[PDB]
């Protein structure tokens, strides 16, 4: 008999189980994998021996994320300022200049006018409310259709389409404008603040903060896949893959949105929620770490190819480096090494590919998707309630975060609300 | 006894008299000066013999001003492109960059936020309604207080404050924020569109378009300053200072706004209009053509000096050159030759000043004004009423324009309205 059972051992699960234990509650953590952290995946490189690489994500903003900075200050995890870019090799047409802002002086008027349209539509969205309660049905259309409404000149059009396919991790025909404007609204109402918010990085990786949080949790059961949560009786029963089952008064679900459908809930989750969970969000984001030779430090290649963004990651040696590429799993196939070469040679012909390192998050049964990006029409119907508790069962994660979706801060912010509901209720 | 008498030989007055005569009406032109065109002053330079310069203004845009191009396509008068800028000498701080857009990348996020607030408030103005009846009283406050509300970084602030001093011809503490937003609203809701509307210019000066329009008007009287209008009887009486008087069914007043105090109206103008007319607008714009040597080919200087804008005008020779400086009559003394030497020294210390050429429109009794720029409060109280007919007396010009004020287009647009009102009424 536990006070709370936390399903999942990610940043939401590691914080929720820890904070409840400190109050005096008997907490059990159930992780279905062989490791804790989740999408904060920090391992040794498959390409280079003795090179610690971030498969998930490290980048962060100190003033943007106070809770994340509070955890760094608590355990003493140091953060250094993020690397800047010096070299630029874009493929945004012949009239584009190769620098930080590739937009020519001819487009300046139209970009200025489009900035207003993008900001105004984003300023409509309130972060404290939901994407369902603000009459934002007119903004939930395919991204490519919404981008054409701006009628952007060649360079500004493709530059915005490249970063959107980076950030959302889904092509313009699949991506929703509402979620694109949500990401603007989430980043202090700023279209530039989506990219320029990469202020500081994890110096030792996410692994240091993951292990430090796990140290203050007394009971963790690894390789324990939860297949169902049942709150029939007076207490909530949690059943597991391997037969067994656990029981607790309250239950924390700290698993990604695309994995909730694999869990049988009794009684079933509210009708508003049901249908979107079964089909899942259209997050197909793909991150490949290319091991290269003949590449300089601080290159940024934002163009129009199958790799919309290809830029510098870290130094391997004197000549060898790592380039990080962003695309989607549906469009690009990472298993074709010839397709990798053709994508890199599109931006840098002199640079040769030595190897690749990635993780297929959409293929993994414990995630079925990387970070949150809804399909056209999903979050207009239900969004706020997806992270709102149903009985004794709480739903947390970066997928349900209203303030910072798809960020480590969002994982800690949502889990904090779940702990507050149990202790003060 | 005429069908209509147009008072003023400016672009508004010439168009009003011409279009009515072409319609088949008996029209009389009355100009108090020794020349036609008005603020369209294009004559020989005082410093350089033979060289023809624009004392008033020639900077037009075929896209922003479609009616000005309609006259240029009518008479076949050609126009040449803008004097592009290559050299940049800015005084916006060490953080600024010496380019066309001097705002650094450190302020890129700050401009983004300030652009929205400036555009949103500009979009709040409907051009057709008028500034007096749109509830914009909160925007009709001193410019220095408005710019402080946005809270701008050193460069982005002073770059906006310098161009505002030029475009309005008023210092920040005297200029109205509503009028600054009006210029943006008139320029297709664009801050960059205000500056990037120095597009094409008159190849032979404004005199080409002035003399072409005047030769289609039969009855023109030069050196006839109108002292009053009387519409009390069956027909409207127009009294002159010499050669008094004249008679017509309709009367058009195309004289500058600040001269309407001198003309006595019977019956007196509506109570709404008497408040602003009898004090006039606070526009003090001072354009100074400075003859120099040792100056670069295509300089642009924007800073925090008494000359907010000092840029390249035209090539005098391979050594000697003509520059143009914008300021106001109150803050700067154009008679003081030593003050011009010091003001140019602030931006270009290696440049010798030889002579100056200007014309004070403030001191001129025929103008009492340069181009229109209202005082704080004036245009939120009464605006469109000033350009509306006072019975049989029609009011036109660029001063009372809503579509494009302070431009030759405004004189062109208003003249079309008054002619259509008399011909159809
Ligand atoms: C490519 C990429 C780039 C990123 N970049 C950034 C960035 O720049 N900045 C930033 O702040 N964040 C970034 N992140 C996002 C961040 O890594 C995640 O949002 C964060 O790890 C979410 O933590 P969580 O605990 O809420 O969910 P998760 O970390 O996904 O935790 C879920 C855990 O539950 C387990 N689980 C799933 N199903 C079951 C089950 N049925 N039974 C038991 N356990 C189960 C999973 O194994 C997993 O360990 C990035 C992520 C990716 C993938
Ligand atoms: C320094 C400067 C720069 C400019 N730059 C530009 C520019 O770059 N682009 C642009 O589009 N526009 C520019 N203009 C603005 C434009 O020239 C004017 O605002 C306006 O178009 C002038 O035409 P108007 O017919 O409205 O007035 P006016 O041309 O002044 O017409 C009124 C005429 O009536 C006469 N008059 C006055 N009183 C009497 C009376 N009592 N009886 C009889 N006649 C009288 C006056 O002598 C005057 O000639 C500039 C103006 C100035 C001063
Ligand atoms: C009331 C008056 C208000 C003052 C208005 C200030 C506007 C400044 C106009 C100066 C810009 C003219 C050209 C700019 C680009 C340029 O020429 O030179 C360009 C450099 O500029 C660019 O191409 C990128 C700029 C994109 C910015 C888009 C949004 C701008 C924000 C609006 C401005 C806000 C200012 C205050 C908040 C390069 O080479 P070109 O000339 O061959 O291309
Ligand atoms: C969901 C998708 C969101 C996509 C957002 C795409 C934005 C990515 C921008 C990344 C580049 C940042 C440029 C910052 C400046 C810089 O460092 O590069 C500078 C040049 O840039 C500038 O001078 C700043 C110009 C000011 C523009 C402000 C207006 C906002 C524009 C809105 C953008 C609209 C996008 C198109 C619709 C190089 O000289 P510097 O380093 O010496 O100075």
């Amino acid at each position: 008999m536990y006070d709370a059972i936390v399903v999942g051992g990610g940043f939401s699960g590691l914080k929720a189980a820890r904070d409840l234990t400190n109050a005096g509650k008997k907490v059990l953590l159930l992780e279905g994998g062989e490791r804790l952290g989740g999408r904060a995946y920090s391992r040794e490189s498959r390409n280079v021996p003795g090179l610690r690489v971030e498969i998930g994500g490290a980048y962060l903003h100190r003033k943007h994320h106070p809770r994340l900075a509070a955890e760094l200050d608590r355990y003493g995890i140091p953060t250094a300022a993020a690397s800047e870019f010096t070299s630029f090799r874009h493929r945004l047409g012949p009239t584009a200049v190769d620098q930080a802002f590739p937009i020519p002086g001819s487009e300046a008027v139209a970009v200025e006018a489009a900035t207003y349209t993008l900001l105004r539509d984003a300023h409509r969205i309130d972060l404290e409310k939901g994407l369902e309660n603000q009459d934002l049905e007119d903004l939930d259309i395919p991204l490519n259709e919404y981008v054409d409404k701006l009628d952007l000149p060649p360079v500004s059009r493709q530059f915005l389409l490249a970063w959107a396919w980076n950030m959302l991790g889904q092509p313009a025909d699949q991506a929703s404008a509402l979620w694109m404007l949500q990401l603007v609204a989430a980043h202090h109402y700023s279209i530039l603040g989506v990219v320029l918010s990469l202020d500081e990085v994890f110096s030792n990786g996410s692994a240091d903060l993951v292990d430090a949080m796990s140290q203050e949790i007394p009971e963790i059961r690894l390789q324990t896949v939860v297949t169902g949560i049942d709150q029939s009786g007076d207490v909530v029963n949690v059943t597991v893959k391997d037969g067994h089952a656990f029981q607790a008064h309250s239950v924390i679900v700290a698993t990604p949105m695309n994995t909730w459908r694999r869990i049988v809930f009794t009684p079933a989750l509210p009708e508003r929620r049901r249908s979107v969970i079964e089909e899942g969000h259209g997050g197909q984001g793909l991150k490949i770490l290319i091991h290269v030779r003949g590449a300089e430090a601080g290159i940024e290649c934002v163009g129009d190819g199958i790799f919309p963004t290809l830029y510098d990651y870290c130094e391997v040696s004197e000549s060898e480096r790592l380039l990080v590429a962003f695309t989607d799993s549906g469009s690009f196939d990472p298993t074709d090494i010839g397709a990798v070469k053709d994508a890199v040679l599109y931006y840098l012909p002199e640079v040769e590919v030595l190897g690749i390192d990635y993780h297929d998050w959409i293929a993994d049964p414990l995630f079925e998707g990387p970070w949150v990006a809804p399909r056209v029409g999903q979050f207009s119907r239900v969004h706020k309630e997806l992270g709102e508790p149903a009985g004794r069962i709480h739903f947390v994660g970066s997928d349900v975060s209203l303030e910072f979706p798809g960020y480590i801060e969002g994982a800690l912010e949502t889990a904090e609300c779940a702990v507050n509901a149990i202790l003060h209720s």
